[PDB]
């Protein structure tokens, strides 16, 4: 197995990874093509492209290629002391059943509406905020509000934002050496969870000696304080409860966070797309029906710019899972204990797939060209086949409400040079450099 160039010798690519990984991803396929390698100091990783190789991956059971101890940056975070022994389709399926059925859906949407609403209260005729800084904290209150539960939302802080953002901040790709190296970045990670537990562990106080008088208002936190173990012990703890929580809105929060800023980024990028949704959404909503009515339904052209925002910049980069035994793609042999990896970052943009791959172009998802449709292997921004995001419904629906709410309101500009707006990829977590500021303007 040939390895891409530049290797630090005993690191490997270990510190390309932690500065621009998306370059070392590409140039593994520029050097090796649709299966190449790369090294995270003694950890050997494989690239796969292409939709052949891609389909490899995504139709791989996770008994061949298993997620479990792909991600070590996560056990840290939801929790050592977990019980998520749960096989990550078990959890998709927990969460789905809990917070993603479809007749779920109309009530979430109501909930987006109203919390981007309070977000935007004090806007007043004009003014300025950063892209990360509203996005990041907007999309912790519609997560806990929908997936957990209104009540538990409005029980919440800025506090639990900023410590929920030091997690992300926590997940520094040298966890794949060790989750636990003693660097501030993990400390303020560790500190950040017992924060976390801390603010939950008081909520739960606060329901157990005030029992909801009420009912209607039952949230995910109710149901999970009841749970009795068989001994008739309360089966979880606040630690556990905590954990859980953070499982459950984890996937969904930076990559709906970031997914929201760079929509908005691609728009103002495009004085035309952004006057085609602006017109679209005007005659949309001209009918009178609400938000969470159109939410749910489709919307053409703001959707041909969300999908082609998720082609160039998927907020998962780089997909991780750990061969459970020996297998072999295009000749290339792949062994057990190998980390096996897919790359939207890298896929999304294949000049054979998706033409002039760096232009954004909505219309290559409109007849006849649906390059989303006929490329299912390669245009993966929600991945693909049985690991498919579960949530890629209920993102969509979010992203229409958040901005049928926003765009109707208001109408944004940059108020820095187009290219500053761009990436942090220094952790596993993407997220937007800063600054990001922007102007707003009430419309009129
Ligand atoms: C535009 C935003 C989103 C993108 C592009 C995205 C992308 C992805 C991708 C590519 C995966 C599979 C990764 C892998 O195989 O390791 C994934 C998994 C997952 N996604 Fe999403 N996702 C988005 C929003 C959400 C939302 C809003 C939710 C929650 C309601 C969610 C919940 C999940 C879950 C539960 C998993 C599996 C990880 C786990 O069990 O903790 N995603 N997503
Ligand atoms: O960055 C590393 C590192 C560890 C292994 C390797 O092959 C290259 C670099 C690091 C960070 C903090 C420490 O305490 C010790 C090593
Ligand atoms: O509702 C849940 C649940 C909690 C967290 C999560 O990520 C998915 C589902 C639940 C209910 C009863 C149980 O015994 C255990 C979990
Ligand atoms: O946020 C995650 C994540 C990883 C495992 C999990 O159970 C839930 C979420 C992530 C971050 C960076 C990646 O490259 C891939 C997934
Ligand atoms: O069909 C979509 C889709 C993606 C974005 C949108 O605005 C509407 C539909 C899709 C494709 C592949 C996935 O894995 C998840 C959703």
């Amino acid at each position: 197995l040939p390895r891409v160039s530049g290797g630090h010798d005993e690191h490997g690519h270990l510190e390309e990874f932690r500065t621009d990984p998306i370059g070392l991803m590409q140039r593994v396929r520029d050097e090796l093509g649709d299966v190449g390698t790369f090294q995270l100091a003694g950890k050997q990783v494989v690239l796969l492209s292409g939709s052949h190789a891609n389909e490899f991956f995504f139709r791989a059971g996770d008994d061949d290629l298993d997620q479990a101890k792909a991600y070590p940056f996560m056990t840290p975070i939801f929790g050592e002391g977990v019980v998520f022994d749960a096989s990550p389709e078990r959890r998709k399926e927990m969460l789905h059943n809990a917070a993603l059925r479809g007749e779920q859906m109309k009530g979430h949407a109501a909930t987006i509406e109203d919390q981007v609403r309070r977000m935007i209260a004090d806007w007043g005729e004009a003014g300025e905020i950063d892209l990360l800084d509203f996005f990041a904290e907007l999309t912790i209150y519609t997560s806990s509000a929908c997936l957990i539960g209104k009540k538990f939302r409005d029980q919440l802080d800025g506090r639990f934002a900023k410590l929920y953002h030091e997690l992300e901040r926590g997940t520094d790709p040298l966890a794949y050496v060790d989750p636990y190296l003693p660097i501030e970045s993990f400390r303020r990670r560790d500190e950040a969870r017992n924060g976390l537990v801390a603010l939950v562990a008081d909520i739960m106080n606060g329901r157990i000696a005030n029992p909801p008088t009420d009912k209607s208002d039952r949230d995910m936190l109710d149901v999970l304080i009841a749970v009795k173990a068989e001994t008739g012990t309360p089966r979880f703890s606040a630690d556990e409860i905590t954990g859980m929580f953070i499982s459950m809105m984890f996937a969904g929060h930076h990559t709906s966070s970031g997914t929201a800023s760079w929509t908005l980024i691609e728009l103002m990028r495009h004085r035309d797309a952004y006057a085609a949704v602006i017109d679209e959404l005007d005659e949309l909503y001209g009918d009178g029906r609400s938000v969470s009515f159109h939410a749910l339904r489709q919307i053409p052209q703001l959707e041909n710019v969300l999908k082609e925002t998720l082609r160039l910049h998927p907020p998962l980069i780089i997909l991780m899972r750990v061969a459970k035994g020996e297998f072999e793609v295009q000749g290339h042999r792949i062994h057990e204990g190998d980390l096996v990896a897919a790359s939207p970052a890298i896929s999304n943009r294949i000049p054979e797939d998706f033409p002039d791959p760096h232009d954004f172009v909505p219309a290559r998802y409109e007849q006849p060209r649906q390059e989303d449709l006929l490329n299912r292997w390669t245009w993966i921004p929600f991945g693909a086949g049985r690991h498919r995001c579960v949530g890629a419904a209920f993102a969509i629906m979010q992203i229409k409400a958040i901005f049928s709410v926003l765009l109707r309101e208001y109408e944004f500009e940059m108020a820095q040079p187009p290219e500053s707006y761009r990436n942090d990829h220094s952790k596993m977590v993407v997220q937007l450099a800063q600054p990001a500021a922007v102007r707003y303007r009430r419309r009129t």
